[PDB]
């Protein structure tokens, strides 16, 4: 029914080698726990693990650990809401939210001893044969969430409230980016059926009008963003999140902000070091390339100039050919990316985590985008540059054939159609298969495998309990990463190449209120909860959706100048196009960050606030007279030229009345 | 020798007519002075004046004001170093420099009654006669100043602060930007110097240097603004500046920082009033140009083609036409930039003044490079577009003579050596003149018209004081803006056009030492002092820069390629250089700021460090226990899959018992 007061769970698997050293790898985790403060029992595992499950043993402990946590934050500034000075209404006016109570938790299972309750993390190579720590679904919980967000067309604060309470800040802020770009599709939405039905095909007014929103809607999810970071108390999270296990410092020094003794690495270096990054783009770029380009041409080949028999059983050659060269040749480029972000030495997860997904995103936007610019600037415009290419594959074919007659052939003109069936397949056919393999198979294949399990001693009113712990544990940790991918690819795919398509925002609005739940019940029935992180954005994200919208500001241009005709094709007049479009979206950008500037951000203002109420705290908490003066001066020659001009008229009424013999005697002679 | 402790000086003149209302008035004025606490002496005028002199009379209660006015700056954020509790310390480990006394001392002779002392501004219509009120200038600090700055090559931070202490942090922001410009223009006259020694003119390289200095300087005054703003105390200080008395509110609502009744005028009516100026910018740039380009289609008529007599007399004809057409246009325009920003209706004073330095910048940018703009895209690369006009000018010219003969020409040929000859003028003969304008010809004027005066009763051992203040009261009030406006022309004419002359920059760097001590000289004895006003950046300057930057980045690539003649300029290859120009300085800013970010700034992090000692101060002013926990959940069926299951082992030892049994028998079988 719900689970049995369990906040984490232990997998700690035990192999039949060293038995000796997993039985202390135990006990000694057992001895952490305990100094820790955790409750701990033991129960089945699969076949050759140890499943264990903590609790808080003393809730009074455990409040006051929250009120020191919260004490911390609100002094390092992430949050702006001073805690009450004792422990009796701070918790109670707000409560210890689900989420809050987890990531205390598991910090203190995992932390180093120097101020931490125990080093338990899984890579430190004591603790081996530790997979994971993870806590607990609600089963009751995640039906009613389905529910309601399966029944509602709109998704208000008020549920993505719910889900920074429980499922923590990142899973968040992740389903507020998808509500918030979901929202703003429809703008592009509508004015694309309007395009669609009004004008035709490549229109620039429809690439204006994108890029406009492409901006508009960056600007307003920036500032939602800051608003959230503060309205849930996450603000420069990265700045107190604690350091790598794995850092190289060369010296520590003293914290400037902190005053605290911390292990410093020089910016200077990392930055040396991250100027190699653009060697590997440029690697994985041509690498990328050379495979996608030559697939296409192989596919051009195939279905274009062809006669032969069996075209429709051979036009899969080429489609093959990709789901087996860009896995391997994307692995090896990961390779190279985890080698060189290793070296560059980053001290918070957070940090490490985002470079590795910003070197992650050149090989997404190449397997995403390189077959469309292929169609959109080789194909369609320039039907010649081809042929050398066509040729050759011509002569690979003949010589593959090994055979006489002289295989026919056929004249080759380029097909218009092209790049909207290729539009067509990545905003419907690509979304329904997306769909089907991030939602149906992965619980088709869970069902199988426990299904195969259960084929191929407990006790009594816990074993449901025990088993579906069994179940979850097997599932992958959920990574919030990906749909952020899916995601910011989407957008990427509306901002560059929707202008030869208008109607793939439509597709793309769909796509999004399905996946606003789709990604709900993988959460939920797919995959265990994450360790509840906090995060005041959504990362490296906002640098990907600038760097596409900006591409796409160039590149809806240069598809419209480009593929009209489908006089010829002068240069001039492309050029004169991109830098017309990049121009008015730089304008559009200043414009709307000004404007929004202008507008008042509840956020900063609240935080605003507070720093002025503690600022005004602290104070509370801490003619007869300029005659006196006067005097005292005569009383300190006696300064001839300093003290006695001062002292001429030292009163009101004598001034008054020099005044007036003065002004007399100034006008008395003209 | 010195101010007979003069703080600040009120001129008000006294007309023949109206002599009740100005005997009223300086009644009015003498109470209202006595009511705020400052002395009051009254003295000569020039002829129809009455000067008086103020001070503070009893300085116990000016340093409880002092104290009171760095509280206040110290809650709302402007300054980060909290003061002592008691007026004992604060007072002395910082002493009241002559800058805030003086700021403090203006404030309070002029600000409204509610919460000030008195509104004796002279724009209330109720203190009509009253010119202005300027403190006095220290003739000993003035000369040491000048004769130390004027032995120094270079100056340190020392001198900057000294002039920060004493005139304020306006002028002292505006010297600092200059002596960090100064200093940055080292290296652009060092490169410019190396590519017109090495190669030749219209250099694709030295134009995308210039486009790196111009933001890396950029980027570089940006931190240092930031890092001198907490340095001298001043952050966000238009924040805390007070309402102009002119403003229009339509409604008064609570502020949602300082809890505090204010004005409040809603934002979007006013960004819909700014959106105003886009035609106002079109209209002076149009009416600039018309006249700029007629002036140099006449010069060019004049010089190039003509051989009638009297050509050297003839030739002076549009060089004194914009003489007298500019200022009329430049004055027109402004009358109407003041009708159009007054009813933009601006709160604090400092926005308006911005406004109106924003507005006055397009008709700057435009008298300053119209005419370069002229030489370099329509004189060198076109000589063809200007036969119609100078046809035009031939039939005026023939029809103004109205004689017969038919008057003798020449065959039109461009010279290539114009823009060379436009640069040359505009780098040394224009400054020179500058020079004179700024420094010889006002203090010549001065010294006439003072003679002029003499040529045309007081009391002992004060004539002088008194006869030195009459002269320093007819002295303008010094304007920072004409110096900030001077500087930025001549950036603009470093990122724009010195590519056709790569020399400009050194005699740029000679002309801004030589300045950086002009412009002390200027404050010192040919303009009195400045009431010193508190400014965090120079402003809307900033601004200005970064659009010069960028219009620099553009037009050097320009006219590189459009005069690297002197196949036939083909469009093409002219928009390739611009995009590419553009691209490589959006890139380098990119770069530029990142490495900066990455880059410690001592400001902030000493502004956060006291956030963080704030923030803690508040701190100090405010086995055996699990199975305790435990056992109390029995005492709490009774709970039989709940309770129980936490139960079955509360202890280490029965924990460690049944796990190794556990372990054990699930390895006991295979
Ligand atoms: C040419 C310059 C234009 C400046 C645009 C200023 C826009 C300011 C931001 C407007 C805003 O925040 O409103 C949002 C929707 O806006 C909108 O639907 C407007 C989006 C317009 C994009 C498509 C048309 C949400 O509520
Ligand atoms: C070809 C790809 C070139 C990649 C160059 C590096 C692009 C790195 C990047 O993410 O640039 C974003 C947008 O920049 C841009 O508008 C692109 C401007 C640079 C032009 C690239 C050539 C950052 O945006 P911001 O951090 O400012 O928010
Ligand atoms: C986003 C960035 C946009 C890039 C546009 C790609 C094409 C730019 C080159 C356009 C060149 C052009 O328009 O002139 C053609 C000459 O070239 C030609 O004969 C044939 C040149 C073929 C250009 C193919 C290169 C595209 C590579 C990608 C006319 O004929
Ligand atoms: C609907 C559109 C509204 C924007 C147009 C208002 C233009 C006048 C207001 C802009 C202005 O005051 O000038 C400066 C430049 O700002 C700008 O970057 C101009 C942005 C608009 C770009 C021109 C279109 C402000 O400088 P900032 O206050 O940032 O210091
Ligand atoms: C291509 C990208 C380049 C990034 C440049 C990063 C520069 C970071 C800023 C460098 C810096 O702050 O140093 C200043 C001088 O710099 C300098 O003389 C370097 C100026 C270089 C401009 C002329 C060459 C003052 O000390
Ligand atoms: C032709 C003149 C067009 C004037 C358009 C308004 C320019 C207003 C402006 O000051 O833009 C600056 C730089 O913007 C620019 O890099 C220019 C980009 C807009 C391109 C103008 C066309 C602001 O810079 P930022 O506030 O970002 O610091
Ligand atoms: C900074 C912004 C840069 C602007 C460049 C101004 C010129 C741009 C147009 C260049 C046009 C071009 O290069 O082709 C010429 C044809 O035009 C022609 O015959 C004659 C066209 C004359 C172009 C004069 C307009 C300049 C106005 C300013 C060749 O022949
Ligand atoms: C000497 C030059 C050094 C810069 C090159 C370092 C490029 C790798 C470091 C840049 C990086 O980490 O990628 C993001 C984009 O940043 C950027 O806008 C890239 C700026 C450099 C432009 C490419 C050249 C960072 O995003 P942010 O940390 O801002 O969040
Ligand atoms: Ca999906
Ligand atoms: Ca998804
Ligand atoms: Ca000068
Ligand atoms: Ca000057």
């Amino acid at each position: 029914e719900s689970n049995f007061g369990v906040d984490f769970v232990i997998h700690y698997k035990v192999p039949a080698a060293e038995r000796d050293e997993a039985e202390a790898g135990f006990v000694q985790l057992i001895r952490a726990l305990t100094t820790v403060g955790l409750a701990t029992e033991v129960r089945h595992g699969e076949n050759e693990s140890l499943l264990v499950f903590v609790k808080v043993a003393s809730p009074d402990l455990f409040a006051k650990q929250v009120y020191r946590a919260r004490l911390g934050d609100w002094l390092h500034g992430v949050r702006v809401s001073a805690p009450h000075n004792d422990i009796a209404q701070a918790l109670q006016d707000e409560p210890v939210v689900e989420a809050e109570r987890l990531r205390l938790i598991y910090l203190m299972i995992t932390k180093p001893h120097n101020e931490g309750g125990a080093g338990v993390t899984p890579t430190n190579a004591k603790w081996k044969h530790v997979e994971s720590i993870f806590p607990l679904h609600s089963h009751s919980f995640n039906k009613e969430w389905i529910k309601k967000w399966s029944s509602k067309y709109t998704l208000e604060q008020t549920d993505i409230d719910n889900i920074r309470d429980k499922f923590g800040e990142s899973v968040a802020f992740y389903f507020a980016f998808l509500r918030s770009y979901f929202r703003f599709l429809v703008i592009p939405s509508a004015f694309g059926f309007g395009a669609w039905l009004l004008l035709g095909q490549f229109s620039y007014l429809y690439a204006l009008l994108c890029g406009l929103w492409s901006v508009v809607f960056f600007e307003y999810w920036k500032k939602q963003e800051v608003d959230l970071a503060v309205q849930w108390g996450v603000r420069g999270v990265s700045s107190i999140q604690q350091s790598r296990p794995e850092f190289e410092w060369e010296h520590e020094a003293e914290d400037p902000i902190t005053g605290e003794p911390v292990k410093v690495y020089p910016p200077m270096k990392r930055v040396k070091t991250q100027l190699l990054q653009i060697p590997f783009a440029l690697a994985c770029v041509v690498a990328l390339g050379a495979l996608i380009v030559t697939c296409n041409s192989l596919e051009v080949f195939i279905n274009e100039v062809y006669s032969g028999p069996g075209k429709q059983y051979l036009g899969f050659l080429p489609t093959i050919f990709l789901v087996i060269g860009t896995p391997t040749i994307s692995g090896v480029l990961m390779g190279a990316a985890e080698k060189l972000n290793a070296m560059e030495n980053y001290a918070t997860v957070d940090a490490h985590d985002a470079a590795l997904i910003q070197k992650q995103f050149v090989l997404n936007f190449m397997t995403s985008y390189m077959a469309l610019f292929f169609t959109a600037f080789v194909y369609i415009p320039f039907g010649h540059i081809l042929h050398p290419f066509l040729n050759f594959w011509r002569a690979t074919a003949q010589t593959l054939t090994f055979s006489e007659k002289e295989l026919p052939t056929r004249e080759f003109q380029i097909n218009p159609a092209r790049i909207s069936n290729q539009m067509f397949y990545f905003t419907v056919t690509a979304q329904i298969v997306n769909f089907a393999t991030e939602v149906v198979v992965p619980y088709i294949k869970q069902q199988a495998f426990q299904k195969a399990k259960q084929l191929k001693e407990d006790h009594e009113e816990e074993a449901e309990f025990l088993q579906r712990v069994r179940e979850e544990c097997t599932l992958e940790e959920y990574d919030v990463s990906g749909d952020y991918r899916e995601m910011v690819m989407q957008f990427g795919y509306v901002a560059m190449f929707s202008v030869a398509w208008p109607l793939a925002a439509c597709c793309f609005l769909v796509n999004n209120w399905v996946e606003l739940r789709s990604d709900a019940l993988k959460i939920a029935i797919s995959s265990r909860r994450p360790i509840p992180w906090r995060t005041d954005s959504i990362g490296p994200w906002l640098t990907a959706l600038s760097f596409l919208s900006w591409l796409g500001s160039i590149t809806s241009s240069a598809i419209v100048y480009l593929c009209s005709n489908s006089s010829p094709l002068k240069a001039w007049g492309l050029l004169l196009s991109i830098l017309f479009a990049e121009h008015f979206y730089l304008v559009v950008q200043l414009a709307v960050r000004f404007v929004l500037s202008k507008l008042d951000s509840p956020g900063l203002q609240k935080e605003r606030k507070e720093r002025f109420q503690t600022k005004k705290r602290l104070l509370q908490e801490n003619s007869e007279k300029i005659t006196r003066e006067a005097l005292e001066e005569e009383a300190r020659g006696h300064g001839t030229p300093e003290e006695m001009f001062w002292q001429r008229q030292r009163g009101m009424q004598e001034t008054i009345e020099i005044g007036r013999r003065m002004i007399e005697q100034q006008l008395a002679a003209g």
